[PDB]
């Protein structure tokens, strides 16, 4: 039963045929367990297993490095030399880091909860049901409990399923759905149907749903819906059906491993396209043998040369080091690539309470009608000091302090104040100031009795306990409050029946305050109080009511207007039917208007800044609001969403107003809305689609239950600190002090962490194309090699990898919130960019093959050998007259390769300090900037000359330390590389940038 909430309490026994005084027979429990299935909620199956790791095997880069072991073992085995630890290294080293590359990707442990699984923390282990097998009570499973179910709730108990009240057995029943609607208040429930069928929760009186807490009270219902057909379970599955994407930015490394693919696919293919002249070559020359251990040795080393594999312990380590600034400046974020989507965020839908406002409300004006004479009428306008909940305050006249005890209207402005109103004040010692307790609103009714003191009561002889309920005590010491009725949408107001107590107060009979929204409150007034007497309510004074509450709302004040009249001829007690919510309405009308009282949500200490702040960096803000459309427009231009004189009819919408529209304008609305009032629950994912639908990173926020699914399905999915644990585990970032101020300290931070990002990205890369330049040289040629596998993936892993992961802290560049968003689809490299580190790539290709070539030919400690002959190495034993100098394993020596590999760390040593500024001038920007950086190249250099000196090392990599006349060449042709990269800054900077 989906519209239980509408239907009658009969209709719902009579449906399901269940005997409220029996309950459901274990006959029928088998048949509607059978039928609907057990009370909870899926378990999240779909976990993750072995087959996670397959899934980091499933690109294609990695099942071509993962080739390169399989053919780097073959070739491992298969050798001459009686080399033993070093014979499995090629094959193992890449083993550590697919293993440990995988072991990244894979790590979904630690840093993701789980959102579903926390909404399974509100469905109870146990409930209280009534079956026809028994007569007492008997509490079971909650998951046994079954649709049409007679169950039993008292206070404390938490609720198990979506239940239809039959019956309230307690004097009042109180629920808590905070998690379900968010006001902690807890609402009181009734046993009379709900005419509407598509009602909202809030509206539904009548029902008690599922993970909700009874706050007070004790009653007796039958179960609508269980599992996934409750409000919860409909959460559930909005959140299950909804699939994240991923950052822009992992899209763009997911697409450079394709074209990164086809790179080394295509080399490999055009490397024996070059040795196609072997064709024309005796068979008895040699063995094929000899030359396939040339081919199979080469592929190996461009993959290894291609692929960054330090680019993910570098990002892993950066954007790590990234979230502790995150959380230093109060943004708990949940996943490592939520910090760097999070400086794409182009739009921010928010909350104005809590988020945008301090959720300080406080009274700031007030008026009562001074006197009412045929056309003329005039007001008594007042103004409230201090902006707080605190009774530190004054009433002034038109900036002059006064006793608000000398006016009579004020008087009862007072009384109703403190009457129609179930909350208070209260003084914490520990913090060392005033706290509230209930509603912020009715706080604030209840301070500004403090602040007006009508009756003229001791304050200074008092205490700071004592004064925290004084005048409002003293009020409830007149009359005497026999019952309330409680608030509601549909009228928008709240009276209580108030009797006067044993003194003879003047009082005719029992009266009536009534409290709400202003145009339903005048409207029901027939009367208007002016001090003691009375007069009817006439046209010109209806007029100047209304235009004050709507200077109030619409003007720079921005104020929550309330009406507060009264009911002098209330009807008697027993007349009344204090259980029909609907006629609460008609028993407050025939009302006196007594006065309004103004206040103030004020707007973040910051938001000012904040707001103009994303104007800059053209975020758009949307701001989400339960004021009405006037006073929304209002509080927009006041914060800086709005222009204090623009035109917004179309910029802004309500609940009633979006919904109404077709379904392409409300797409058409949600890329120039900027506000939106009154918004209905689901509201928050439809925006947040249309958003998506011109692909716009989007940043919705919530906190609770409610907003879950738009959390879930927005790109940016932002969380209270004071929010619920469900809200937390959807969103993706977590306000440590609910602040909207943190967003954009948090998206600033975002943004200069991506240029970091980017900046060492390039630096890999640029290392990488290198590499395959040196092999493809090496081996097009026909010279011997340069560089072994086992010594590039040294070089990307810790030589590049330290200074790469220094580069994360690189200065800020400034005026970053000036520019606009990052565009989803914007490439890494391209363009002059990709020239550049082309050039840059390109030079340190020839640079290392260059230097092997120099140490084998024009070499001092070196053999003196020509070009022509050093190609044909691969003959040395066959062709034995033209190769005569000394054994064939000089060819095979540790040296040249040491220069290949010495000239390729210094120039990346280098590289790295171009790495600093993407065109700043090294002369502009001092290299001696980025202190980590410096760190992190005396250690890689550090590391250079270990691997060089201590014996167990240099044995392995095929090295043979260098002494100072070797060095001296390797800095000659290393050095230049800057000269070359400052000269491309200089043209980026001259004649490109226009
Ligand atoms: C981009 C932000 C990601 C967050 C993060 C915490 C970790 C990321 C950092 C990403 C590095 C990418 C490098 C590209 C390069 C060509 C590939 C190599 C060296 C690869 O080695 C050949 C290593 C890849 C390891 C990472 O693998 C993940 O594999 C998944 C399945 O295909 C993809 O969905 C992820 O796409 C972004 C991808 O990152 C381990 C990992 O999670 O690392
Ligand atoms: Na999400």
């Amino acid at each position: 039963m989906e519209a239980a909430h509408s239907k009658s309490t009969e209709e719902c026994l009579a449906y399901f045929g269940v005997s409220e005084t029996t309950g459901l027979t274990p006959d029928q429990v088998k048949r509607h367990l059978e039928k609907y299935g057990h009370n909870e909620l899926p378990a999240e199956e779909g976990k993750s297993l072995w087959e996670l790791v397959i899934e980091q095997f499933e690109d294609l880069l990695v099942r071509i490095l993962l080739l390169a072991a399989c053919i780097s073992f073959v070739l491992a085995w298969f050798e001459e030399g009686e080399e033993t630890i070093t014979a499995f290294v090629e094959p193992f080293v890449i083993l550590l880091i697919l293993i440990a590359n995988a072991i990244v990707g894979v790590w979904q442990e630690r840093n993701a909860e789980n959102a579903i699984e926390a909404l399974k923390e509100y469905e109870p282990e146990m409930g209280k049901v009534y079956r026809a097998d028994r007569k007492s009570v008997q509490r079971i499973k909650a998951r046994d409990i079954v649709p049409g179910d007679i169950v039993e709730v008292a206070v404390g108990d938490k609720v198990p399923a979506d239940i239809r009240i039959l019956s309230i057995k307690s004097t009042t029943l109180r629920v808590d759905q905070s998690i379900l609607t968010g006001e902690s208040v807890s609402v009181i429930k009734h046993t009379e149907p709900v005419p509407d069928p598509r009602a909202v929760n809030q509206d539904k009186k009548n029902m008690l749903f599922s993970g909700t807490n009874i706050a007070a009270g004790k009653a007796l219902g039958i179960v609508a819906t269980t599992g996934v057909s409750t409000e919860i379970g409909k959460i559930r599955d909005q959140m299950a059906a909804t699939e994240q994407d991923k950052t822009p930015l992992q899209q763009k490394l997911d697409e450079f491993g394709e074209q990164l693919s086809k790179v080394i696919s295509l080399i490999c293919v055009a490397v024996w396209l070059i040795n196609i002249g072997h064709f024309n070559d005796p068979v008895h020359g040699g063995s094929w043998i000899r030359g396939a251990i040339y081919y199979f040795k080469i592929a190996v080393a461009l993959a290894v040369a291609a692929i960054p594999e330090g680019l993910p312990a570098v990002i892993t380590t950066c954007l790590a080091l990234g979230t502790r600034r995150m959380a230093k400046k109060n943004a708990i974020v949940r996943s490592l690539p939520s910090v760097e989507t999070l400086g794409c965020t182009s739009v921010i839908c928010s909350d104005k309470t809590g988020t945008l406002t301090t959720n300080q409300m406080s009274v700031c004006k007030m008026f009562i009608i001074d006197k009412v004479d045929g056309d003329f009428c005039s007001l008594n306008e007042f103004s409230i000091t201090g902006s707080t909940y605190a009774p530190e305050g004054e009433v002034l006249k038109n900036d002059k302090p006064i006793r608000s005890g000398q006016f009579d209207g004020l008087v009862e402005l007072a009384t109703i104040c403190a009457l129609c109103n179930d909350s208070s004040l209260d003084f914490n010692e520990t913090k060392g100031v005033y706290e509230k307790v209930g509603e912020a609103t009715e706080t604030a009714l209840t301070t500004l009795v403090e602040k007006m003191n009508v009756f003229n009561t001791e304050v200074r002889n008092l205490s700071k306990v004592e004064r925290a309920n004084a005048c409002n005590s003293v009020i409830r010491q007149l009359m005497k409050k026999e019952f309330t009725l409680e608030f509601s949408r549909d009228r928008k107001s709240m009276s209580v029946y108030c009797s006067p107590a044993k003194s003879s107060r003047a009082a005719v009979g029992n009266k009536m305050f009534v409290k709400g929204a202003p145009e339903g409150v005048i409207d029901r007034c027939n009367y208007v109080r002016v001090g003691t007497t009375r007069v009817p309510m006439t046209g010109p004074v209806k007029e100047k009511i209304l235009s004050v509450i709507k200077e109030w709302g619409t003007g720079r004040d921005t104020l929550r207007c309330l009406a507060l009249a009264t009911r002098d001829t209330p009807p008697k007690r027993e007349e009344m039917v204090l259980d029909d919510s609907s006629r609460f309405m008609e028993y407050e009308t025939d009302l006196t208007f007594v006065g309004v009282v103004g206040m103030l949500d004020p707007p973040r200490k910051e938001v000012m800044g904040s707001i103009q702040l994303c104007r800059d960096a053209g975020i758009r803000v949307i701001m989400i609001t339960g004021d009405n459309k006037g006073t929304a427009i209002a509080i927009c231009r006041r914060i800086g969403i709005f222009g204090e004189n623009e035109e917004v009819a179309d910029r802004a919408y309500t609940g009633r107003e979006f919904d109404d529209l077709p379904l392409a304008e409300q797409r058409e609305a949600c890329r120039r809305a900027c506000c939106f009032a009154r918004v209905e629950p689901s509201h928050k994912s439809k925006i947040v689609e249309y958003l998506q639908s011109y692909d716009e990173i989007t940043a919705m926020t919530g906190d609770g239950v409610n907003d879950a699914p738009a959390l879930k399905k927005a790109e940016i999915g932002i969380a209270m600190g004071s929010g619920t644990a469900v809200a937390k585990t959807a969103s993706e970032m977590v306000l440590a002090d609910d602040n909207f101020s943190t967003i954009v300290a948090a998206v600033e931070e975002g943004r200069a962490i991506y240029n970091n990002m980017k900046q060492f990205i390039r630096y890999l890369i640029s290392s990488n194309v290198g590499e395959v330049v040196c092999i493809f040289l090496t081996a097009a040629l026909g010279l011997p090699e340069a560089l072994i596998p086992v010594q590039l993936l040294w070089v990307n892993l810790v030589t590049d990898g330290l200074p790469a992961t220094a580069l994360g802290f690189n200065p800020p560049d400034l005026d970053i919130m000036d520019r606009p968003p990052r565009s989803p689809k914007e490439p890494l490299i391209s363009g002059w960019l990709f020239f550049r580190y082309m050039a840059i790539g390109g030079y340190v290709g020839a640079a290392t093959v260059g230097a092997a070539a120099w140490w084998f030919m024009y070499a001092e400690d070196g053999p003196g050998v020509t070009y022509h002959q050093l190609t044909h190495f691969m003959q040395c034993t066959e062709d034995h007259p033209h190769f005569e100098g000394l054994d064939c394993e000089i060819f095979e020596a540790p040296e040249p390769m040491t220069m290949a590999l010495s000239v390729l760390v210094t120039i990346e040593m280098c590289n790295a300090l171009n790495s600093l500024s993407e065109n700043q001038s090294l002369m502009r920007m001092p290299p001696w900037v980025n202190i980590w950086l410096l760190g992190s190249i005396c250690l890689s250099m550090s590391l250079h000359f270990l691997i060089l000196y201590v014996d167990p090392l240099p044995m392995i990599f095929k090295l043979k330390a260098l002494d100072l006349t070797q060095w001296l060449m390797v800095l000659k042709i290393s050095l230049p590389v800057i000269g070359l990269d400052e000269i491309l800054k200089f043209i980026a900077r001259n004649y490109l940038e226009g």
